[PDB]
């Protein structure tokens, strides 16, 4: 069994690169199930497996204890916990290679607190996980906010203790322009002489992302259903 | 003479409690400090906000209006202070105070990985000072490995909200005095590269990076204990001059 956590902003496409991934994966051969842990999702694009509004109402948390919207979210996603139980009973019942693990909306919600490493580490237990972050391109297009995502990419990572790769997705939403000066910002350094005013200690921050970088994020579009070849086959480079 | 001060931080990690005890501090030296409350969706407050979000954007109108769940409603509702912002510096001016608490929504992702959260923070602001605050939760910065996402996280509020940023080591009573002297030695002797375990050689350099080239160690605050707020003040102070 092969677990793929997608991670990302709220409205990053955590959920549709799930549906497009997942399409993917089926039309080369391999049998892929997905668990949803977002358990306030109205809508899904794809039938999930386990569903993890199977297990938490977040309606019934918000009148049963006479709270808002958003206390119910982190009262909702905390309760997973107290269902993982039943969760990993349910992942035994299926047989599949790969399980694609869709996520709550918000990021912060899962990484940030202890629910999120504890229900990550307990699904995946005797498997191969690997984590995705989702690069919003909406929020890349500004050198400042491009590289606050990849400080969040690296924040992430020391929370989940899990090896990630990064996408930068909607990546229709951009020009071959737009993701050209993109590519030099990052590949080059360019980004440097266009990043504004910055204090000495983020500078040397951005100075550390820029000569360290490996590899540029993974351009992914879900719904022009690219990139995900070059996805998937870093998926299984990190696999092995 | 105007001063913002916007409070930051993970949910839960004590950004509403800091506020009303940020008030009492400032308030027991005589200054007038007026509270901004931009969470839309907060249940209860410890303190009387001057300008409530809550007044402007009613989160359950938008729950059956528009028939999404209280995840999408969330979002909603926090861009909706977008189309109230010209009744919102309406009521701003109408207060005539030297400092001026922000308390933002739960969530600092909804806040700064959203536009809201600039556009605001840059509306309201306008033709004054700002300061950030970010809170550091103490109970997550007990592990090494979770206080030092911590500091990668802050790094990255800062590069979306272009204002100076205060670091705060939140809800310090849940510490011990050796869990903080050890922390604390952590960053400032770089003694947590031992407490890493194995990482990989980029997440190494960025650790290196923070601690050699970090300035302070974050201000240990509590609310609850009523700590620190001198050092709070005097550092958003040096930072405003
Ligand atoms: N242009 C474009 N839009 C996308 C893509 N993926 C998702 N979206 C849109 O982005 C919005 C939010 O995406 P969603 O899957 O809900 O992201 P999530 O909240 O992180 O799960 C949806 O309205 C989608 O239609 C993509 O690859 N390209
Ligand atoms: N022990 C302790 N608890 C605190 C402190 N400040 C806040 N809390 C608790 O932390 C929880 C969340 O605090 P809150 O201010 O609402 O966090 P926020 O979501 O960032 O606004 C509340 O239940 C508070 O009682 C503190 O200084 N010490
Ligand atoms: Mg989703
Ligand atoms: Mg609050």
């Amino acid at each position: 069994s092969y677990f793929i956590f997608v991670l990302g902003t709220a409205g990053s496409g955590k959920t549709t690169l799930v549906k497009a991934l997942q399409d993917y994966l089926l039309n080369n051969e391999l049998d892929t199930a997905i668990i949803n842990l977002d358990p306030a999702v109205e809508v899904l694009p794809y039938k999930p497996d386990i569903d993890a509004r199977e297990y938490v109402d977040v309606y019934d948390v918000m009148n049963k204890y006479e709270l808002g919207p958003n206390s119910s979210l982190v009262i909702s996603v905390d309760l997973l916990l107290t269902k993982a139980k039943e969760l990993k009973e349910d992942l035994n019942q299926l047989q599949a290679n790969y399980v694609l693990v869709d996520t709550p909306g918000q990021i912060e919600l899962f990484a940030y607190r202890d629910t999120g490493k504890i229900l990550s580490s307990f699904i995946s237990e005797g498997s191969k996980s690997v984590s995705v972050f989702l690069f919003d391109s909406y929020l890349s297009k500004d050198p400042k906010s491009f590289l606050s995502l990849f400080l969040l990419s690296s924040s992430i990572k020391f929370r989940i203790d899990m090896p990630q790769i990064s996408v930068l997705s909607k990546v229709d939403l951009l020009s071959s322009s737009e993701l050209e000066r993109m590519r030099s910002w990052i590949e080059d350094g360019s980004i440097i002489d266009e990043l504004g005013s910055i204090d000495e200690y983020s500078f040397e921050l951005v100075k550390t992302i820029v000569e360290n970088l490996e590899s540029f994020p993974i351009p992914v579009s879900s719904t022009n259903f690219s990139g995900l070849d070059q996805l998937y086959a870093e998926v299984q480079k990190v696999l092995a």
